[PDB]
């Protein structure tokens, strides 16, 4: 293993410096390079277990087993003296640059996954360029640098989230005391939107300083791989050329999908164009099930629209269907229409957005039930959000020899690497991987520190805890109760639940018996949590400290010995005593 | 140890069937007494490895080691044919009620500790006395069933904390798009506290429901425990009489105390009077510097008060330092007035409340700053909150033997044992244990089934989270900063640390900089956390699920691995990366 280790390790780290803590020698070498400005990454060996084995092991580079030993792309450069040689000969600079390749890496994609990863890189001496381009929506929808969550994702939908919760907080404010007269109280869809765009703003200027402050390349520039080491570029000026990299991270992620019925592209708009919206949608369609889908429609009732959601079968199809049905249902009773077992079959334009007083077009959808009645209601906007898809060429993906799945994402080893040995793939276009921006994030840093810092340790992605951001909130970690069941079978499965109220819902009059949070257990495995799911307020802050502990293989016994924090909704899942299999109510007092 | 257990759950349970899952005697009996409306517990020896071994001991008090076998009080009753027997002779109900005393439990108080302990024993046929009554404040204030935390803690302290958050909610929903006058918004201090009330009046009833509904005798009556065996009740009528218990629990709690200078009882309030004033407190001092004085202090000014704090020394003694500071920083920096280093020496009476209009009187409060300054201003209301004491004569518990401290808590054994071993004492008044509703409640239930269940579980009370409920709130589970360096030394504590800002806070246009979270690790240890610190909004649905990982020993490998729920404030804890040795700033962009 540690051979192995020390070869790859060698073979691409860009500048790395073996050492040991206690070692002046070392220590010289690191205050030249310093004042050099010259970044790398460092080993001390003394701090390592089979540090005597890897000094070595070394010999085997350098034909020494001292420290220190300094690397520069595979090549061993020198011990302390050869080091201050370089350096007081002006040669230093032009070895630690010297390379086949233009760049050590090269990130296509400024998202999640290839901001975090070419970030990461840079530190450890990594010469890195990071590509970015946003191809415009049908409309001409475009947006800065930091990919799908900072411009139409996470951080816009949690921000159209919080202006919709603030709606209940007007409501619940009356209650606790609070002198407003509602009946005056509007929301201004321009104004959120200008507000929420000024923070995206300040994130594409944050992500553009924190690359230049990394000496990192920032090319706004479609990236094409044509082969393994080459990109070709394309500049906003169509002009085209190629750099060279050693390592390549493709972080391209995906787009909307649209269904292929008439008007859809013409006429609809996706979660692209809703976050930089210059009119208000009103009487909005949604049509779709998704997270996403359920999101948009959420918020855009609680900010006072006349919404519909057109479900084609279920509500969250690969979430627990208990929980998504509770979701649906929080939904439908708070103000969302649900046009159930639905299709759309077109779209016919009534009238055309008012580019200048920033207001809505109208619209026909047409389609059907599977009960045969037709479906023809007008909508101002209409919303698909049926799936995302990746964008990668299936031909010059071949030609490279990357290889894809039939949903054209990459197949990667799980170290992130493609049939390409140099070429790597993070966030939503690695194929099986959950599509979230921590999980980009995480593997991104982890890949960018084993290529050029010689760690070994590899992004899990087991149990990744998630929360969906509807009206009332949903967070979950681990196994759906219907997945634990069919892995493990019923009599294996136990499952603790219990309904329970806020506190903050008592003098706001709102409901008892419709928060809820369940355990799903392996009773052979000593009652081993396999799923723990939550509907409540701040769901994501309740789940999260939890998915530690399901990483360490909690048990409900670990649950119960844990002391409660009183009021929270959280402290619930301390006291869970009712089980499905006895039959008694979850509802509480 | 299986003799002993044995012996034990024997003498203590008032009703106990022994029986196996499989055992169509043992279910005949379970029919039996299930027709009869005989309540009790039941161990079922197949479930329980040393089940043969219990079978075996069985033998020392029925002469049979067959199932099953049914006790009451101490004493073999029968098998299946001998309780048949008693049933068709019509002696059962006689049977099961025969005893030396008048209670199998006699729980004195009626708080967190004592109605978690009553309900929980008189599930397994323990019949149970709950003794409550409310000791009036100086100026009169009263309130029914349910104890503290019920009706003058943690539940309307959070509700007032709910008016106060909905303050900055109605500021922020003005930059998240919605249009209201905030010029002609105010709180009326009166709505709010019927609001609050009209829920406690609810837990009050709701207590006396689910006491009648198990069948458990509720006396508004105070106790004296004047022998092991006999508690003296004294009715609201002054009339005194004596009722006998088997097993006695001391649940009695703590009030505020008063400082000993001139008008401090006569014309200060305390917690106790505060969740009920009938008048707005109107411009306000609160002396003291707990965590009841900040929290109340904190949403008194967020409700529009003028409100001064007095602090003697420090805040929050007992918790971290720099997370106190940063709180009171916090409060100071939204309106709070801090008079450090400042003592009170005198309370005048300039005018008196208005009982009639609902408005409060005027104090001028004499001091002195440690600097020699007085301190001399007029305040509408003066609140003391400067520590809380238990009410046991110290006289009668000498004399019947139960041992206090020099503090006047209860001395107990882990398992609540007091030195008068059918006595034993929960919540508050247990000496040395986190003053908590969840620790009382678990307490109370744990020794319940211990008593009359043959449970073996112990009350946990180690690492046991926390939440200060102030503007800014603020979790922790396990040590302080400096406790970790006084018990383990310099050299082997970690700290992680990290600034953050909620994403809500952006369009909000409040500050970066200000919420903070660390994390105090062992580095001896694998880095195992001993203190988890997070100042930030809902930082109880924070801590919660984290407090289950450090009662499991997590690492801070086990935070690095676990995948962040994104956006979050407490995915912050699953990247903290900053520490304080290294001296690099923990401000984010
Ligand atoms: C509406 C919505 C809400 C979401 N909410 C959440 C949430 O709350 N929490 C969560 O964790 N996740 C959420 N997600 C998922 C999250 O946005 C993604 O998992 C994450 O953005 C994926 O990051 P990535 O790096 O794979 O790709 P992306 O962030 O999509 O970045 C890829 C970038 O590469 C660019 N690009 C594409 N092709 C090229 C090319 N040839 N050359 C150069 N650049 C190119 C793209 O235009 C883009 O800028 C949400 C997604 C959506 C759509
Ligand atoms: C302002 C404030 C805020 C708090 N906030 C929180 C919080 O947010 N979270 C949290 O976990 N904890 C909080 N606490 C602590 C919590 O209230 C207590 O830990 C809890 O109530 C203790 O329960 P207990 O059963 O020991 O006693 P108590 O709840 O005090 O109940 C004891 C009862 O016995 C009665 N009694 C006394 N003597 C006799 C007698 N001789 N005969 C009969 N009855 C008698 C008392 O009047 C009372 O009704 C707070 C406390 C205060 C004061
Ligand atoms: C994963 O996407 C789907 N998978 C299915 C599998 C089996 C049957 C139907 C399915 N429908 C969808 C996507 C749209 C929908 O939810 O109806
Ligand atoms: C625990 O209560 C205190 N302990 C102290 C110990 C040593 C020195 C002072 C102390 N003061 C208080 C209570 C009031 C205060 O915080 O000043
Ligand atoms: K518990
Ligand atoms: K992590």
């Amino acid at each position: 293993g540690t051979s192995q280790w020390l070869r790859k390790t060698v073979d691409s780290a860009a500048v790395i410096l073996f050492s040991k803590t206690t070692c002046p020698y070392c220590k010289k070498v690191k205050d030249v390079l310093a004042e050099a400005k010259i970044k790398h990454a460092t080993i001390e060996l003394d701090q390592l277990s089979n540090g005597s084995a890897i000094q070595k092991c070394l010999a085997s580079f350098s034909k020494i087993e001292t420290v220190p030993q300094m690397f520069v792309r595979g090549k061993f450069i020198g011990d302390s003296q050869t080091v201050l040689k370089y350096y007081s000969n002006d040669e230093l600079a032009g070895i630690v640059n010297e390379s086949k390749y233009d760049y050590d890496l090269i990130v296509i994609g400024g998202g999640s996954g290839g901001l975090a990863a070419g970030k990461e890189a840079a530190k450890y001496g990594a010469k890195t360029a990071v590509l970015d381009y946003v191809e415009p929506t049908p409309i001409g929808t475009t947006w800065g640098l930091g990919g799908t969550c900072v411009n139409v994702g996470c951080i816009p939908k949690k921000l159209m989230h919080q202006a919709g919760l603030l709606s209940h907080a007007l409501e619940d404010a009356e209650h606790f005391g609070w002198s407003l007269d509602r009946s005056k109280i509007s929301h201004n869809w321009s104004t959120m939107v200008e507000g929420v765009q000024s923070h995206i703003g300040s994130l594409n200027w944050g992500y553009k300083v924190a690359l230049r402050d990394n000496q990192v390349t920032y090319l706004n520039a479609k990236g094409r791989l044509i082969s393994p080491h080459e990109v070709q570029i394309t500049d906003k000026n169509q002009k085209v050329s190629t750099i060279t990299g050693n390592k390549i991270i493709l972080a391209t992620g995906e787009r909307p999908k649209y269904p292929e019925i008439p008007g859809a592209v013409e006429y609809g708009i996706t979660s692209d164009d809703l976050f930089s919206l210059p009119y208000f949608p009103g009487k909005t369609l949604v049509i779709g099930a998704s997270y996403v889908a359920l999101e948009c429609a959420g918020f855009l009732a609680s900010l006072g629209g006349d919404v519909t959601v057109m479900v084609r079968s279920i509500l969250l199809r690969g979430f627990d269907q208990q929980m998504a049905e509770k979701v649906g249902d929080y939904m439908e009773n708070h103000g969302v229409k649900f046009a159930k077992l639905c299709v759309p079959d077109e779209i016919k334009q009534l009238k055309v957005v008012d580019t200048e007083n920033n207001k809505p077009g109208l619209l026909l959808v047409k389609g059907h039930y599977t009960d045969g009645k037709k479906f023809e209601e007008e909508f101002e906007t209409v919303i698909f959000a049926v799936g995302r898809e990746p964008q990668l060429s299936k031909v010059l993906c071949e030609t490279v020899g990357v290889k894809l799945d039939k949903n054209g994402r990459v197949v990667c080893t799980d170290d992130e690497q493609t049939t390409v040995s140099n070429v790597y793939a993070i966030g939503d276009i690695n194929a099986g991987k959950p599509q979230l921006t921590p999980v980009a994030i995480q593997a991104g840093r982890y890949l960018a520190r084993r290529l050029f810092a010689g760690a070994t340790e590899l992004t899990d992605y087991s149990n990744v805890a998630t929360t969906v951001f509807t009206p009332l909130e949903y967070g979950a970690c681990g196994l759906s109760e219907e997945d634990a069941i069919e892995k493990y079978g019923d009599k294996d499965i136990e499952v603790y639940h219990s309904n329970f109220k806020p506190l903050e819902w008592t003098v706001a009059h709102r409901e008892d018996n419709v928060c809820y949070m369940k355990l799903v257990c392996r009773k052979s495995d000593n009652m081993r949590v396999l799923g723990l799911h939550v509907l409540g307020p701040n769901a994501g802050e309740i789940t999260q400290g939890y998915a530690v502990a399901i990483k360490m293989g909690a048990t409900k016994a670990d649950f119960d010995r844990t002391i409660g924090i009183h009021p929270t909704c959280s402290e619930t899942f301390t006291t869970l005593h009712v089980t499905k299999k006895s039959g008694v109510s979850p509802i509480v007092s």
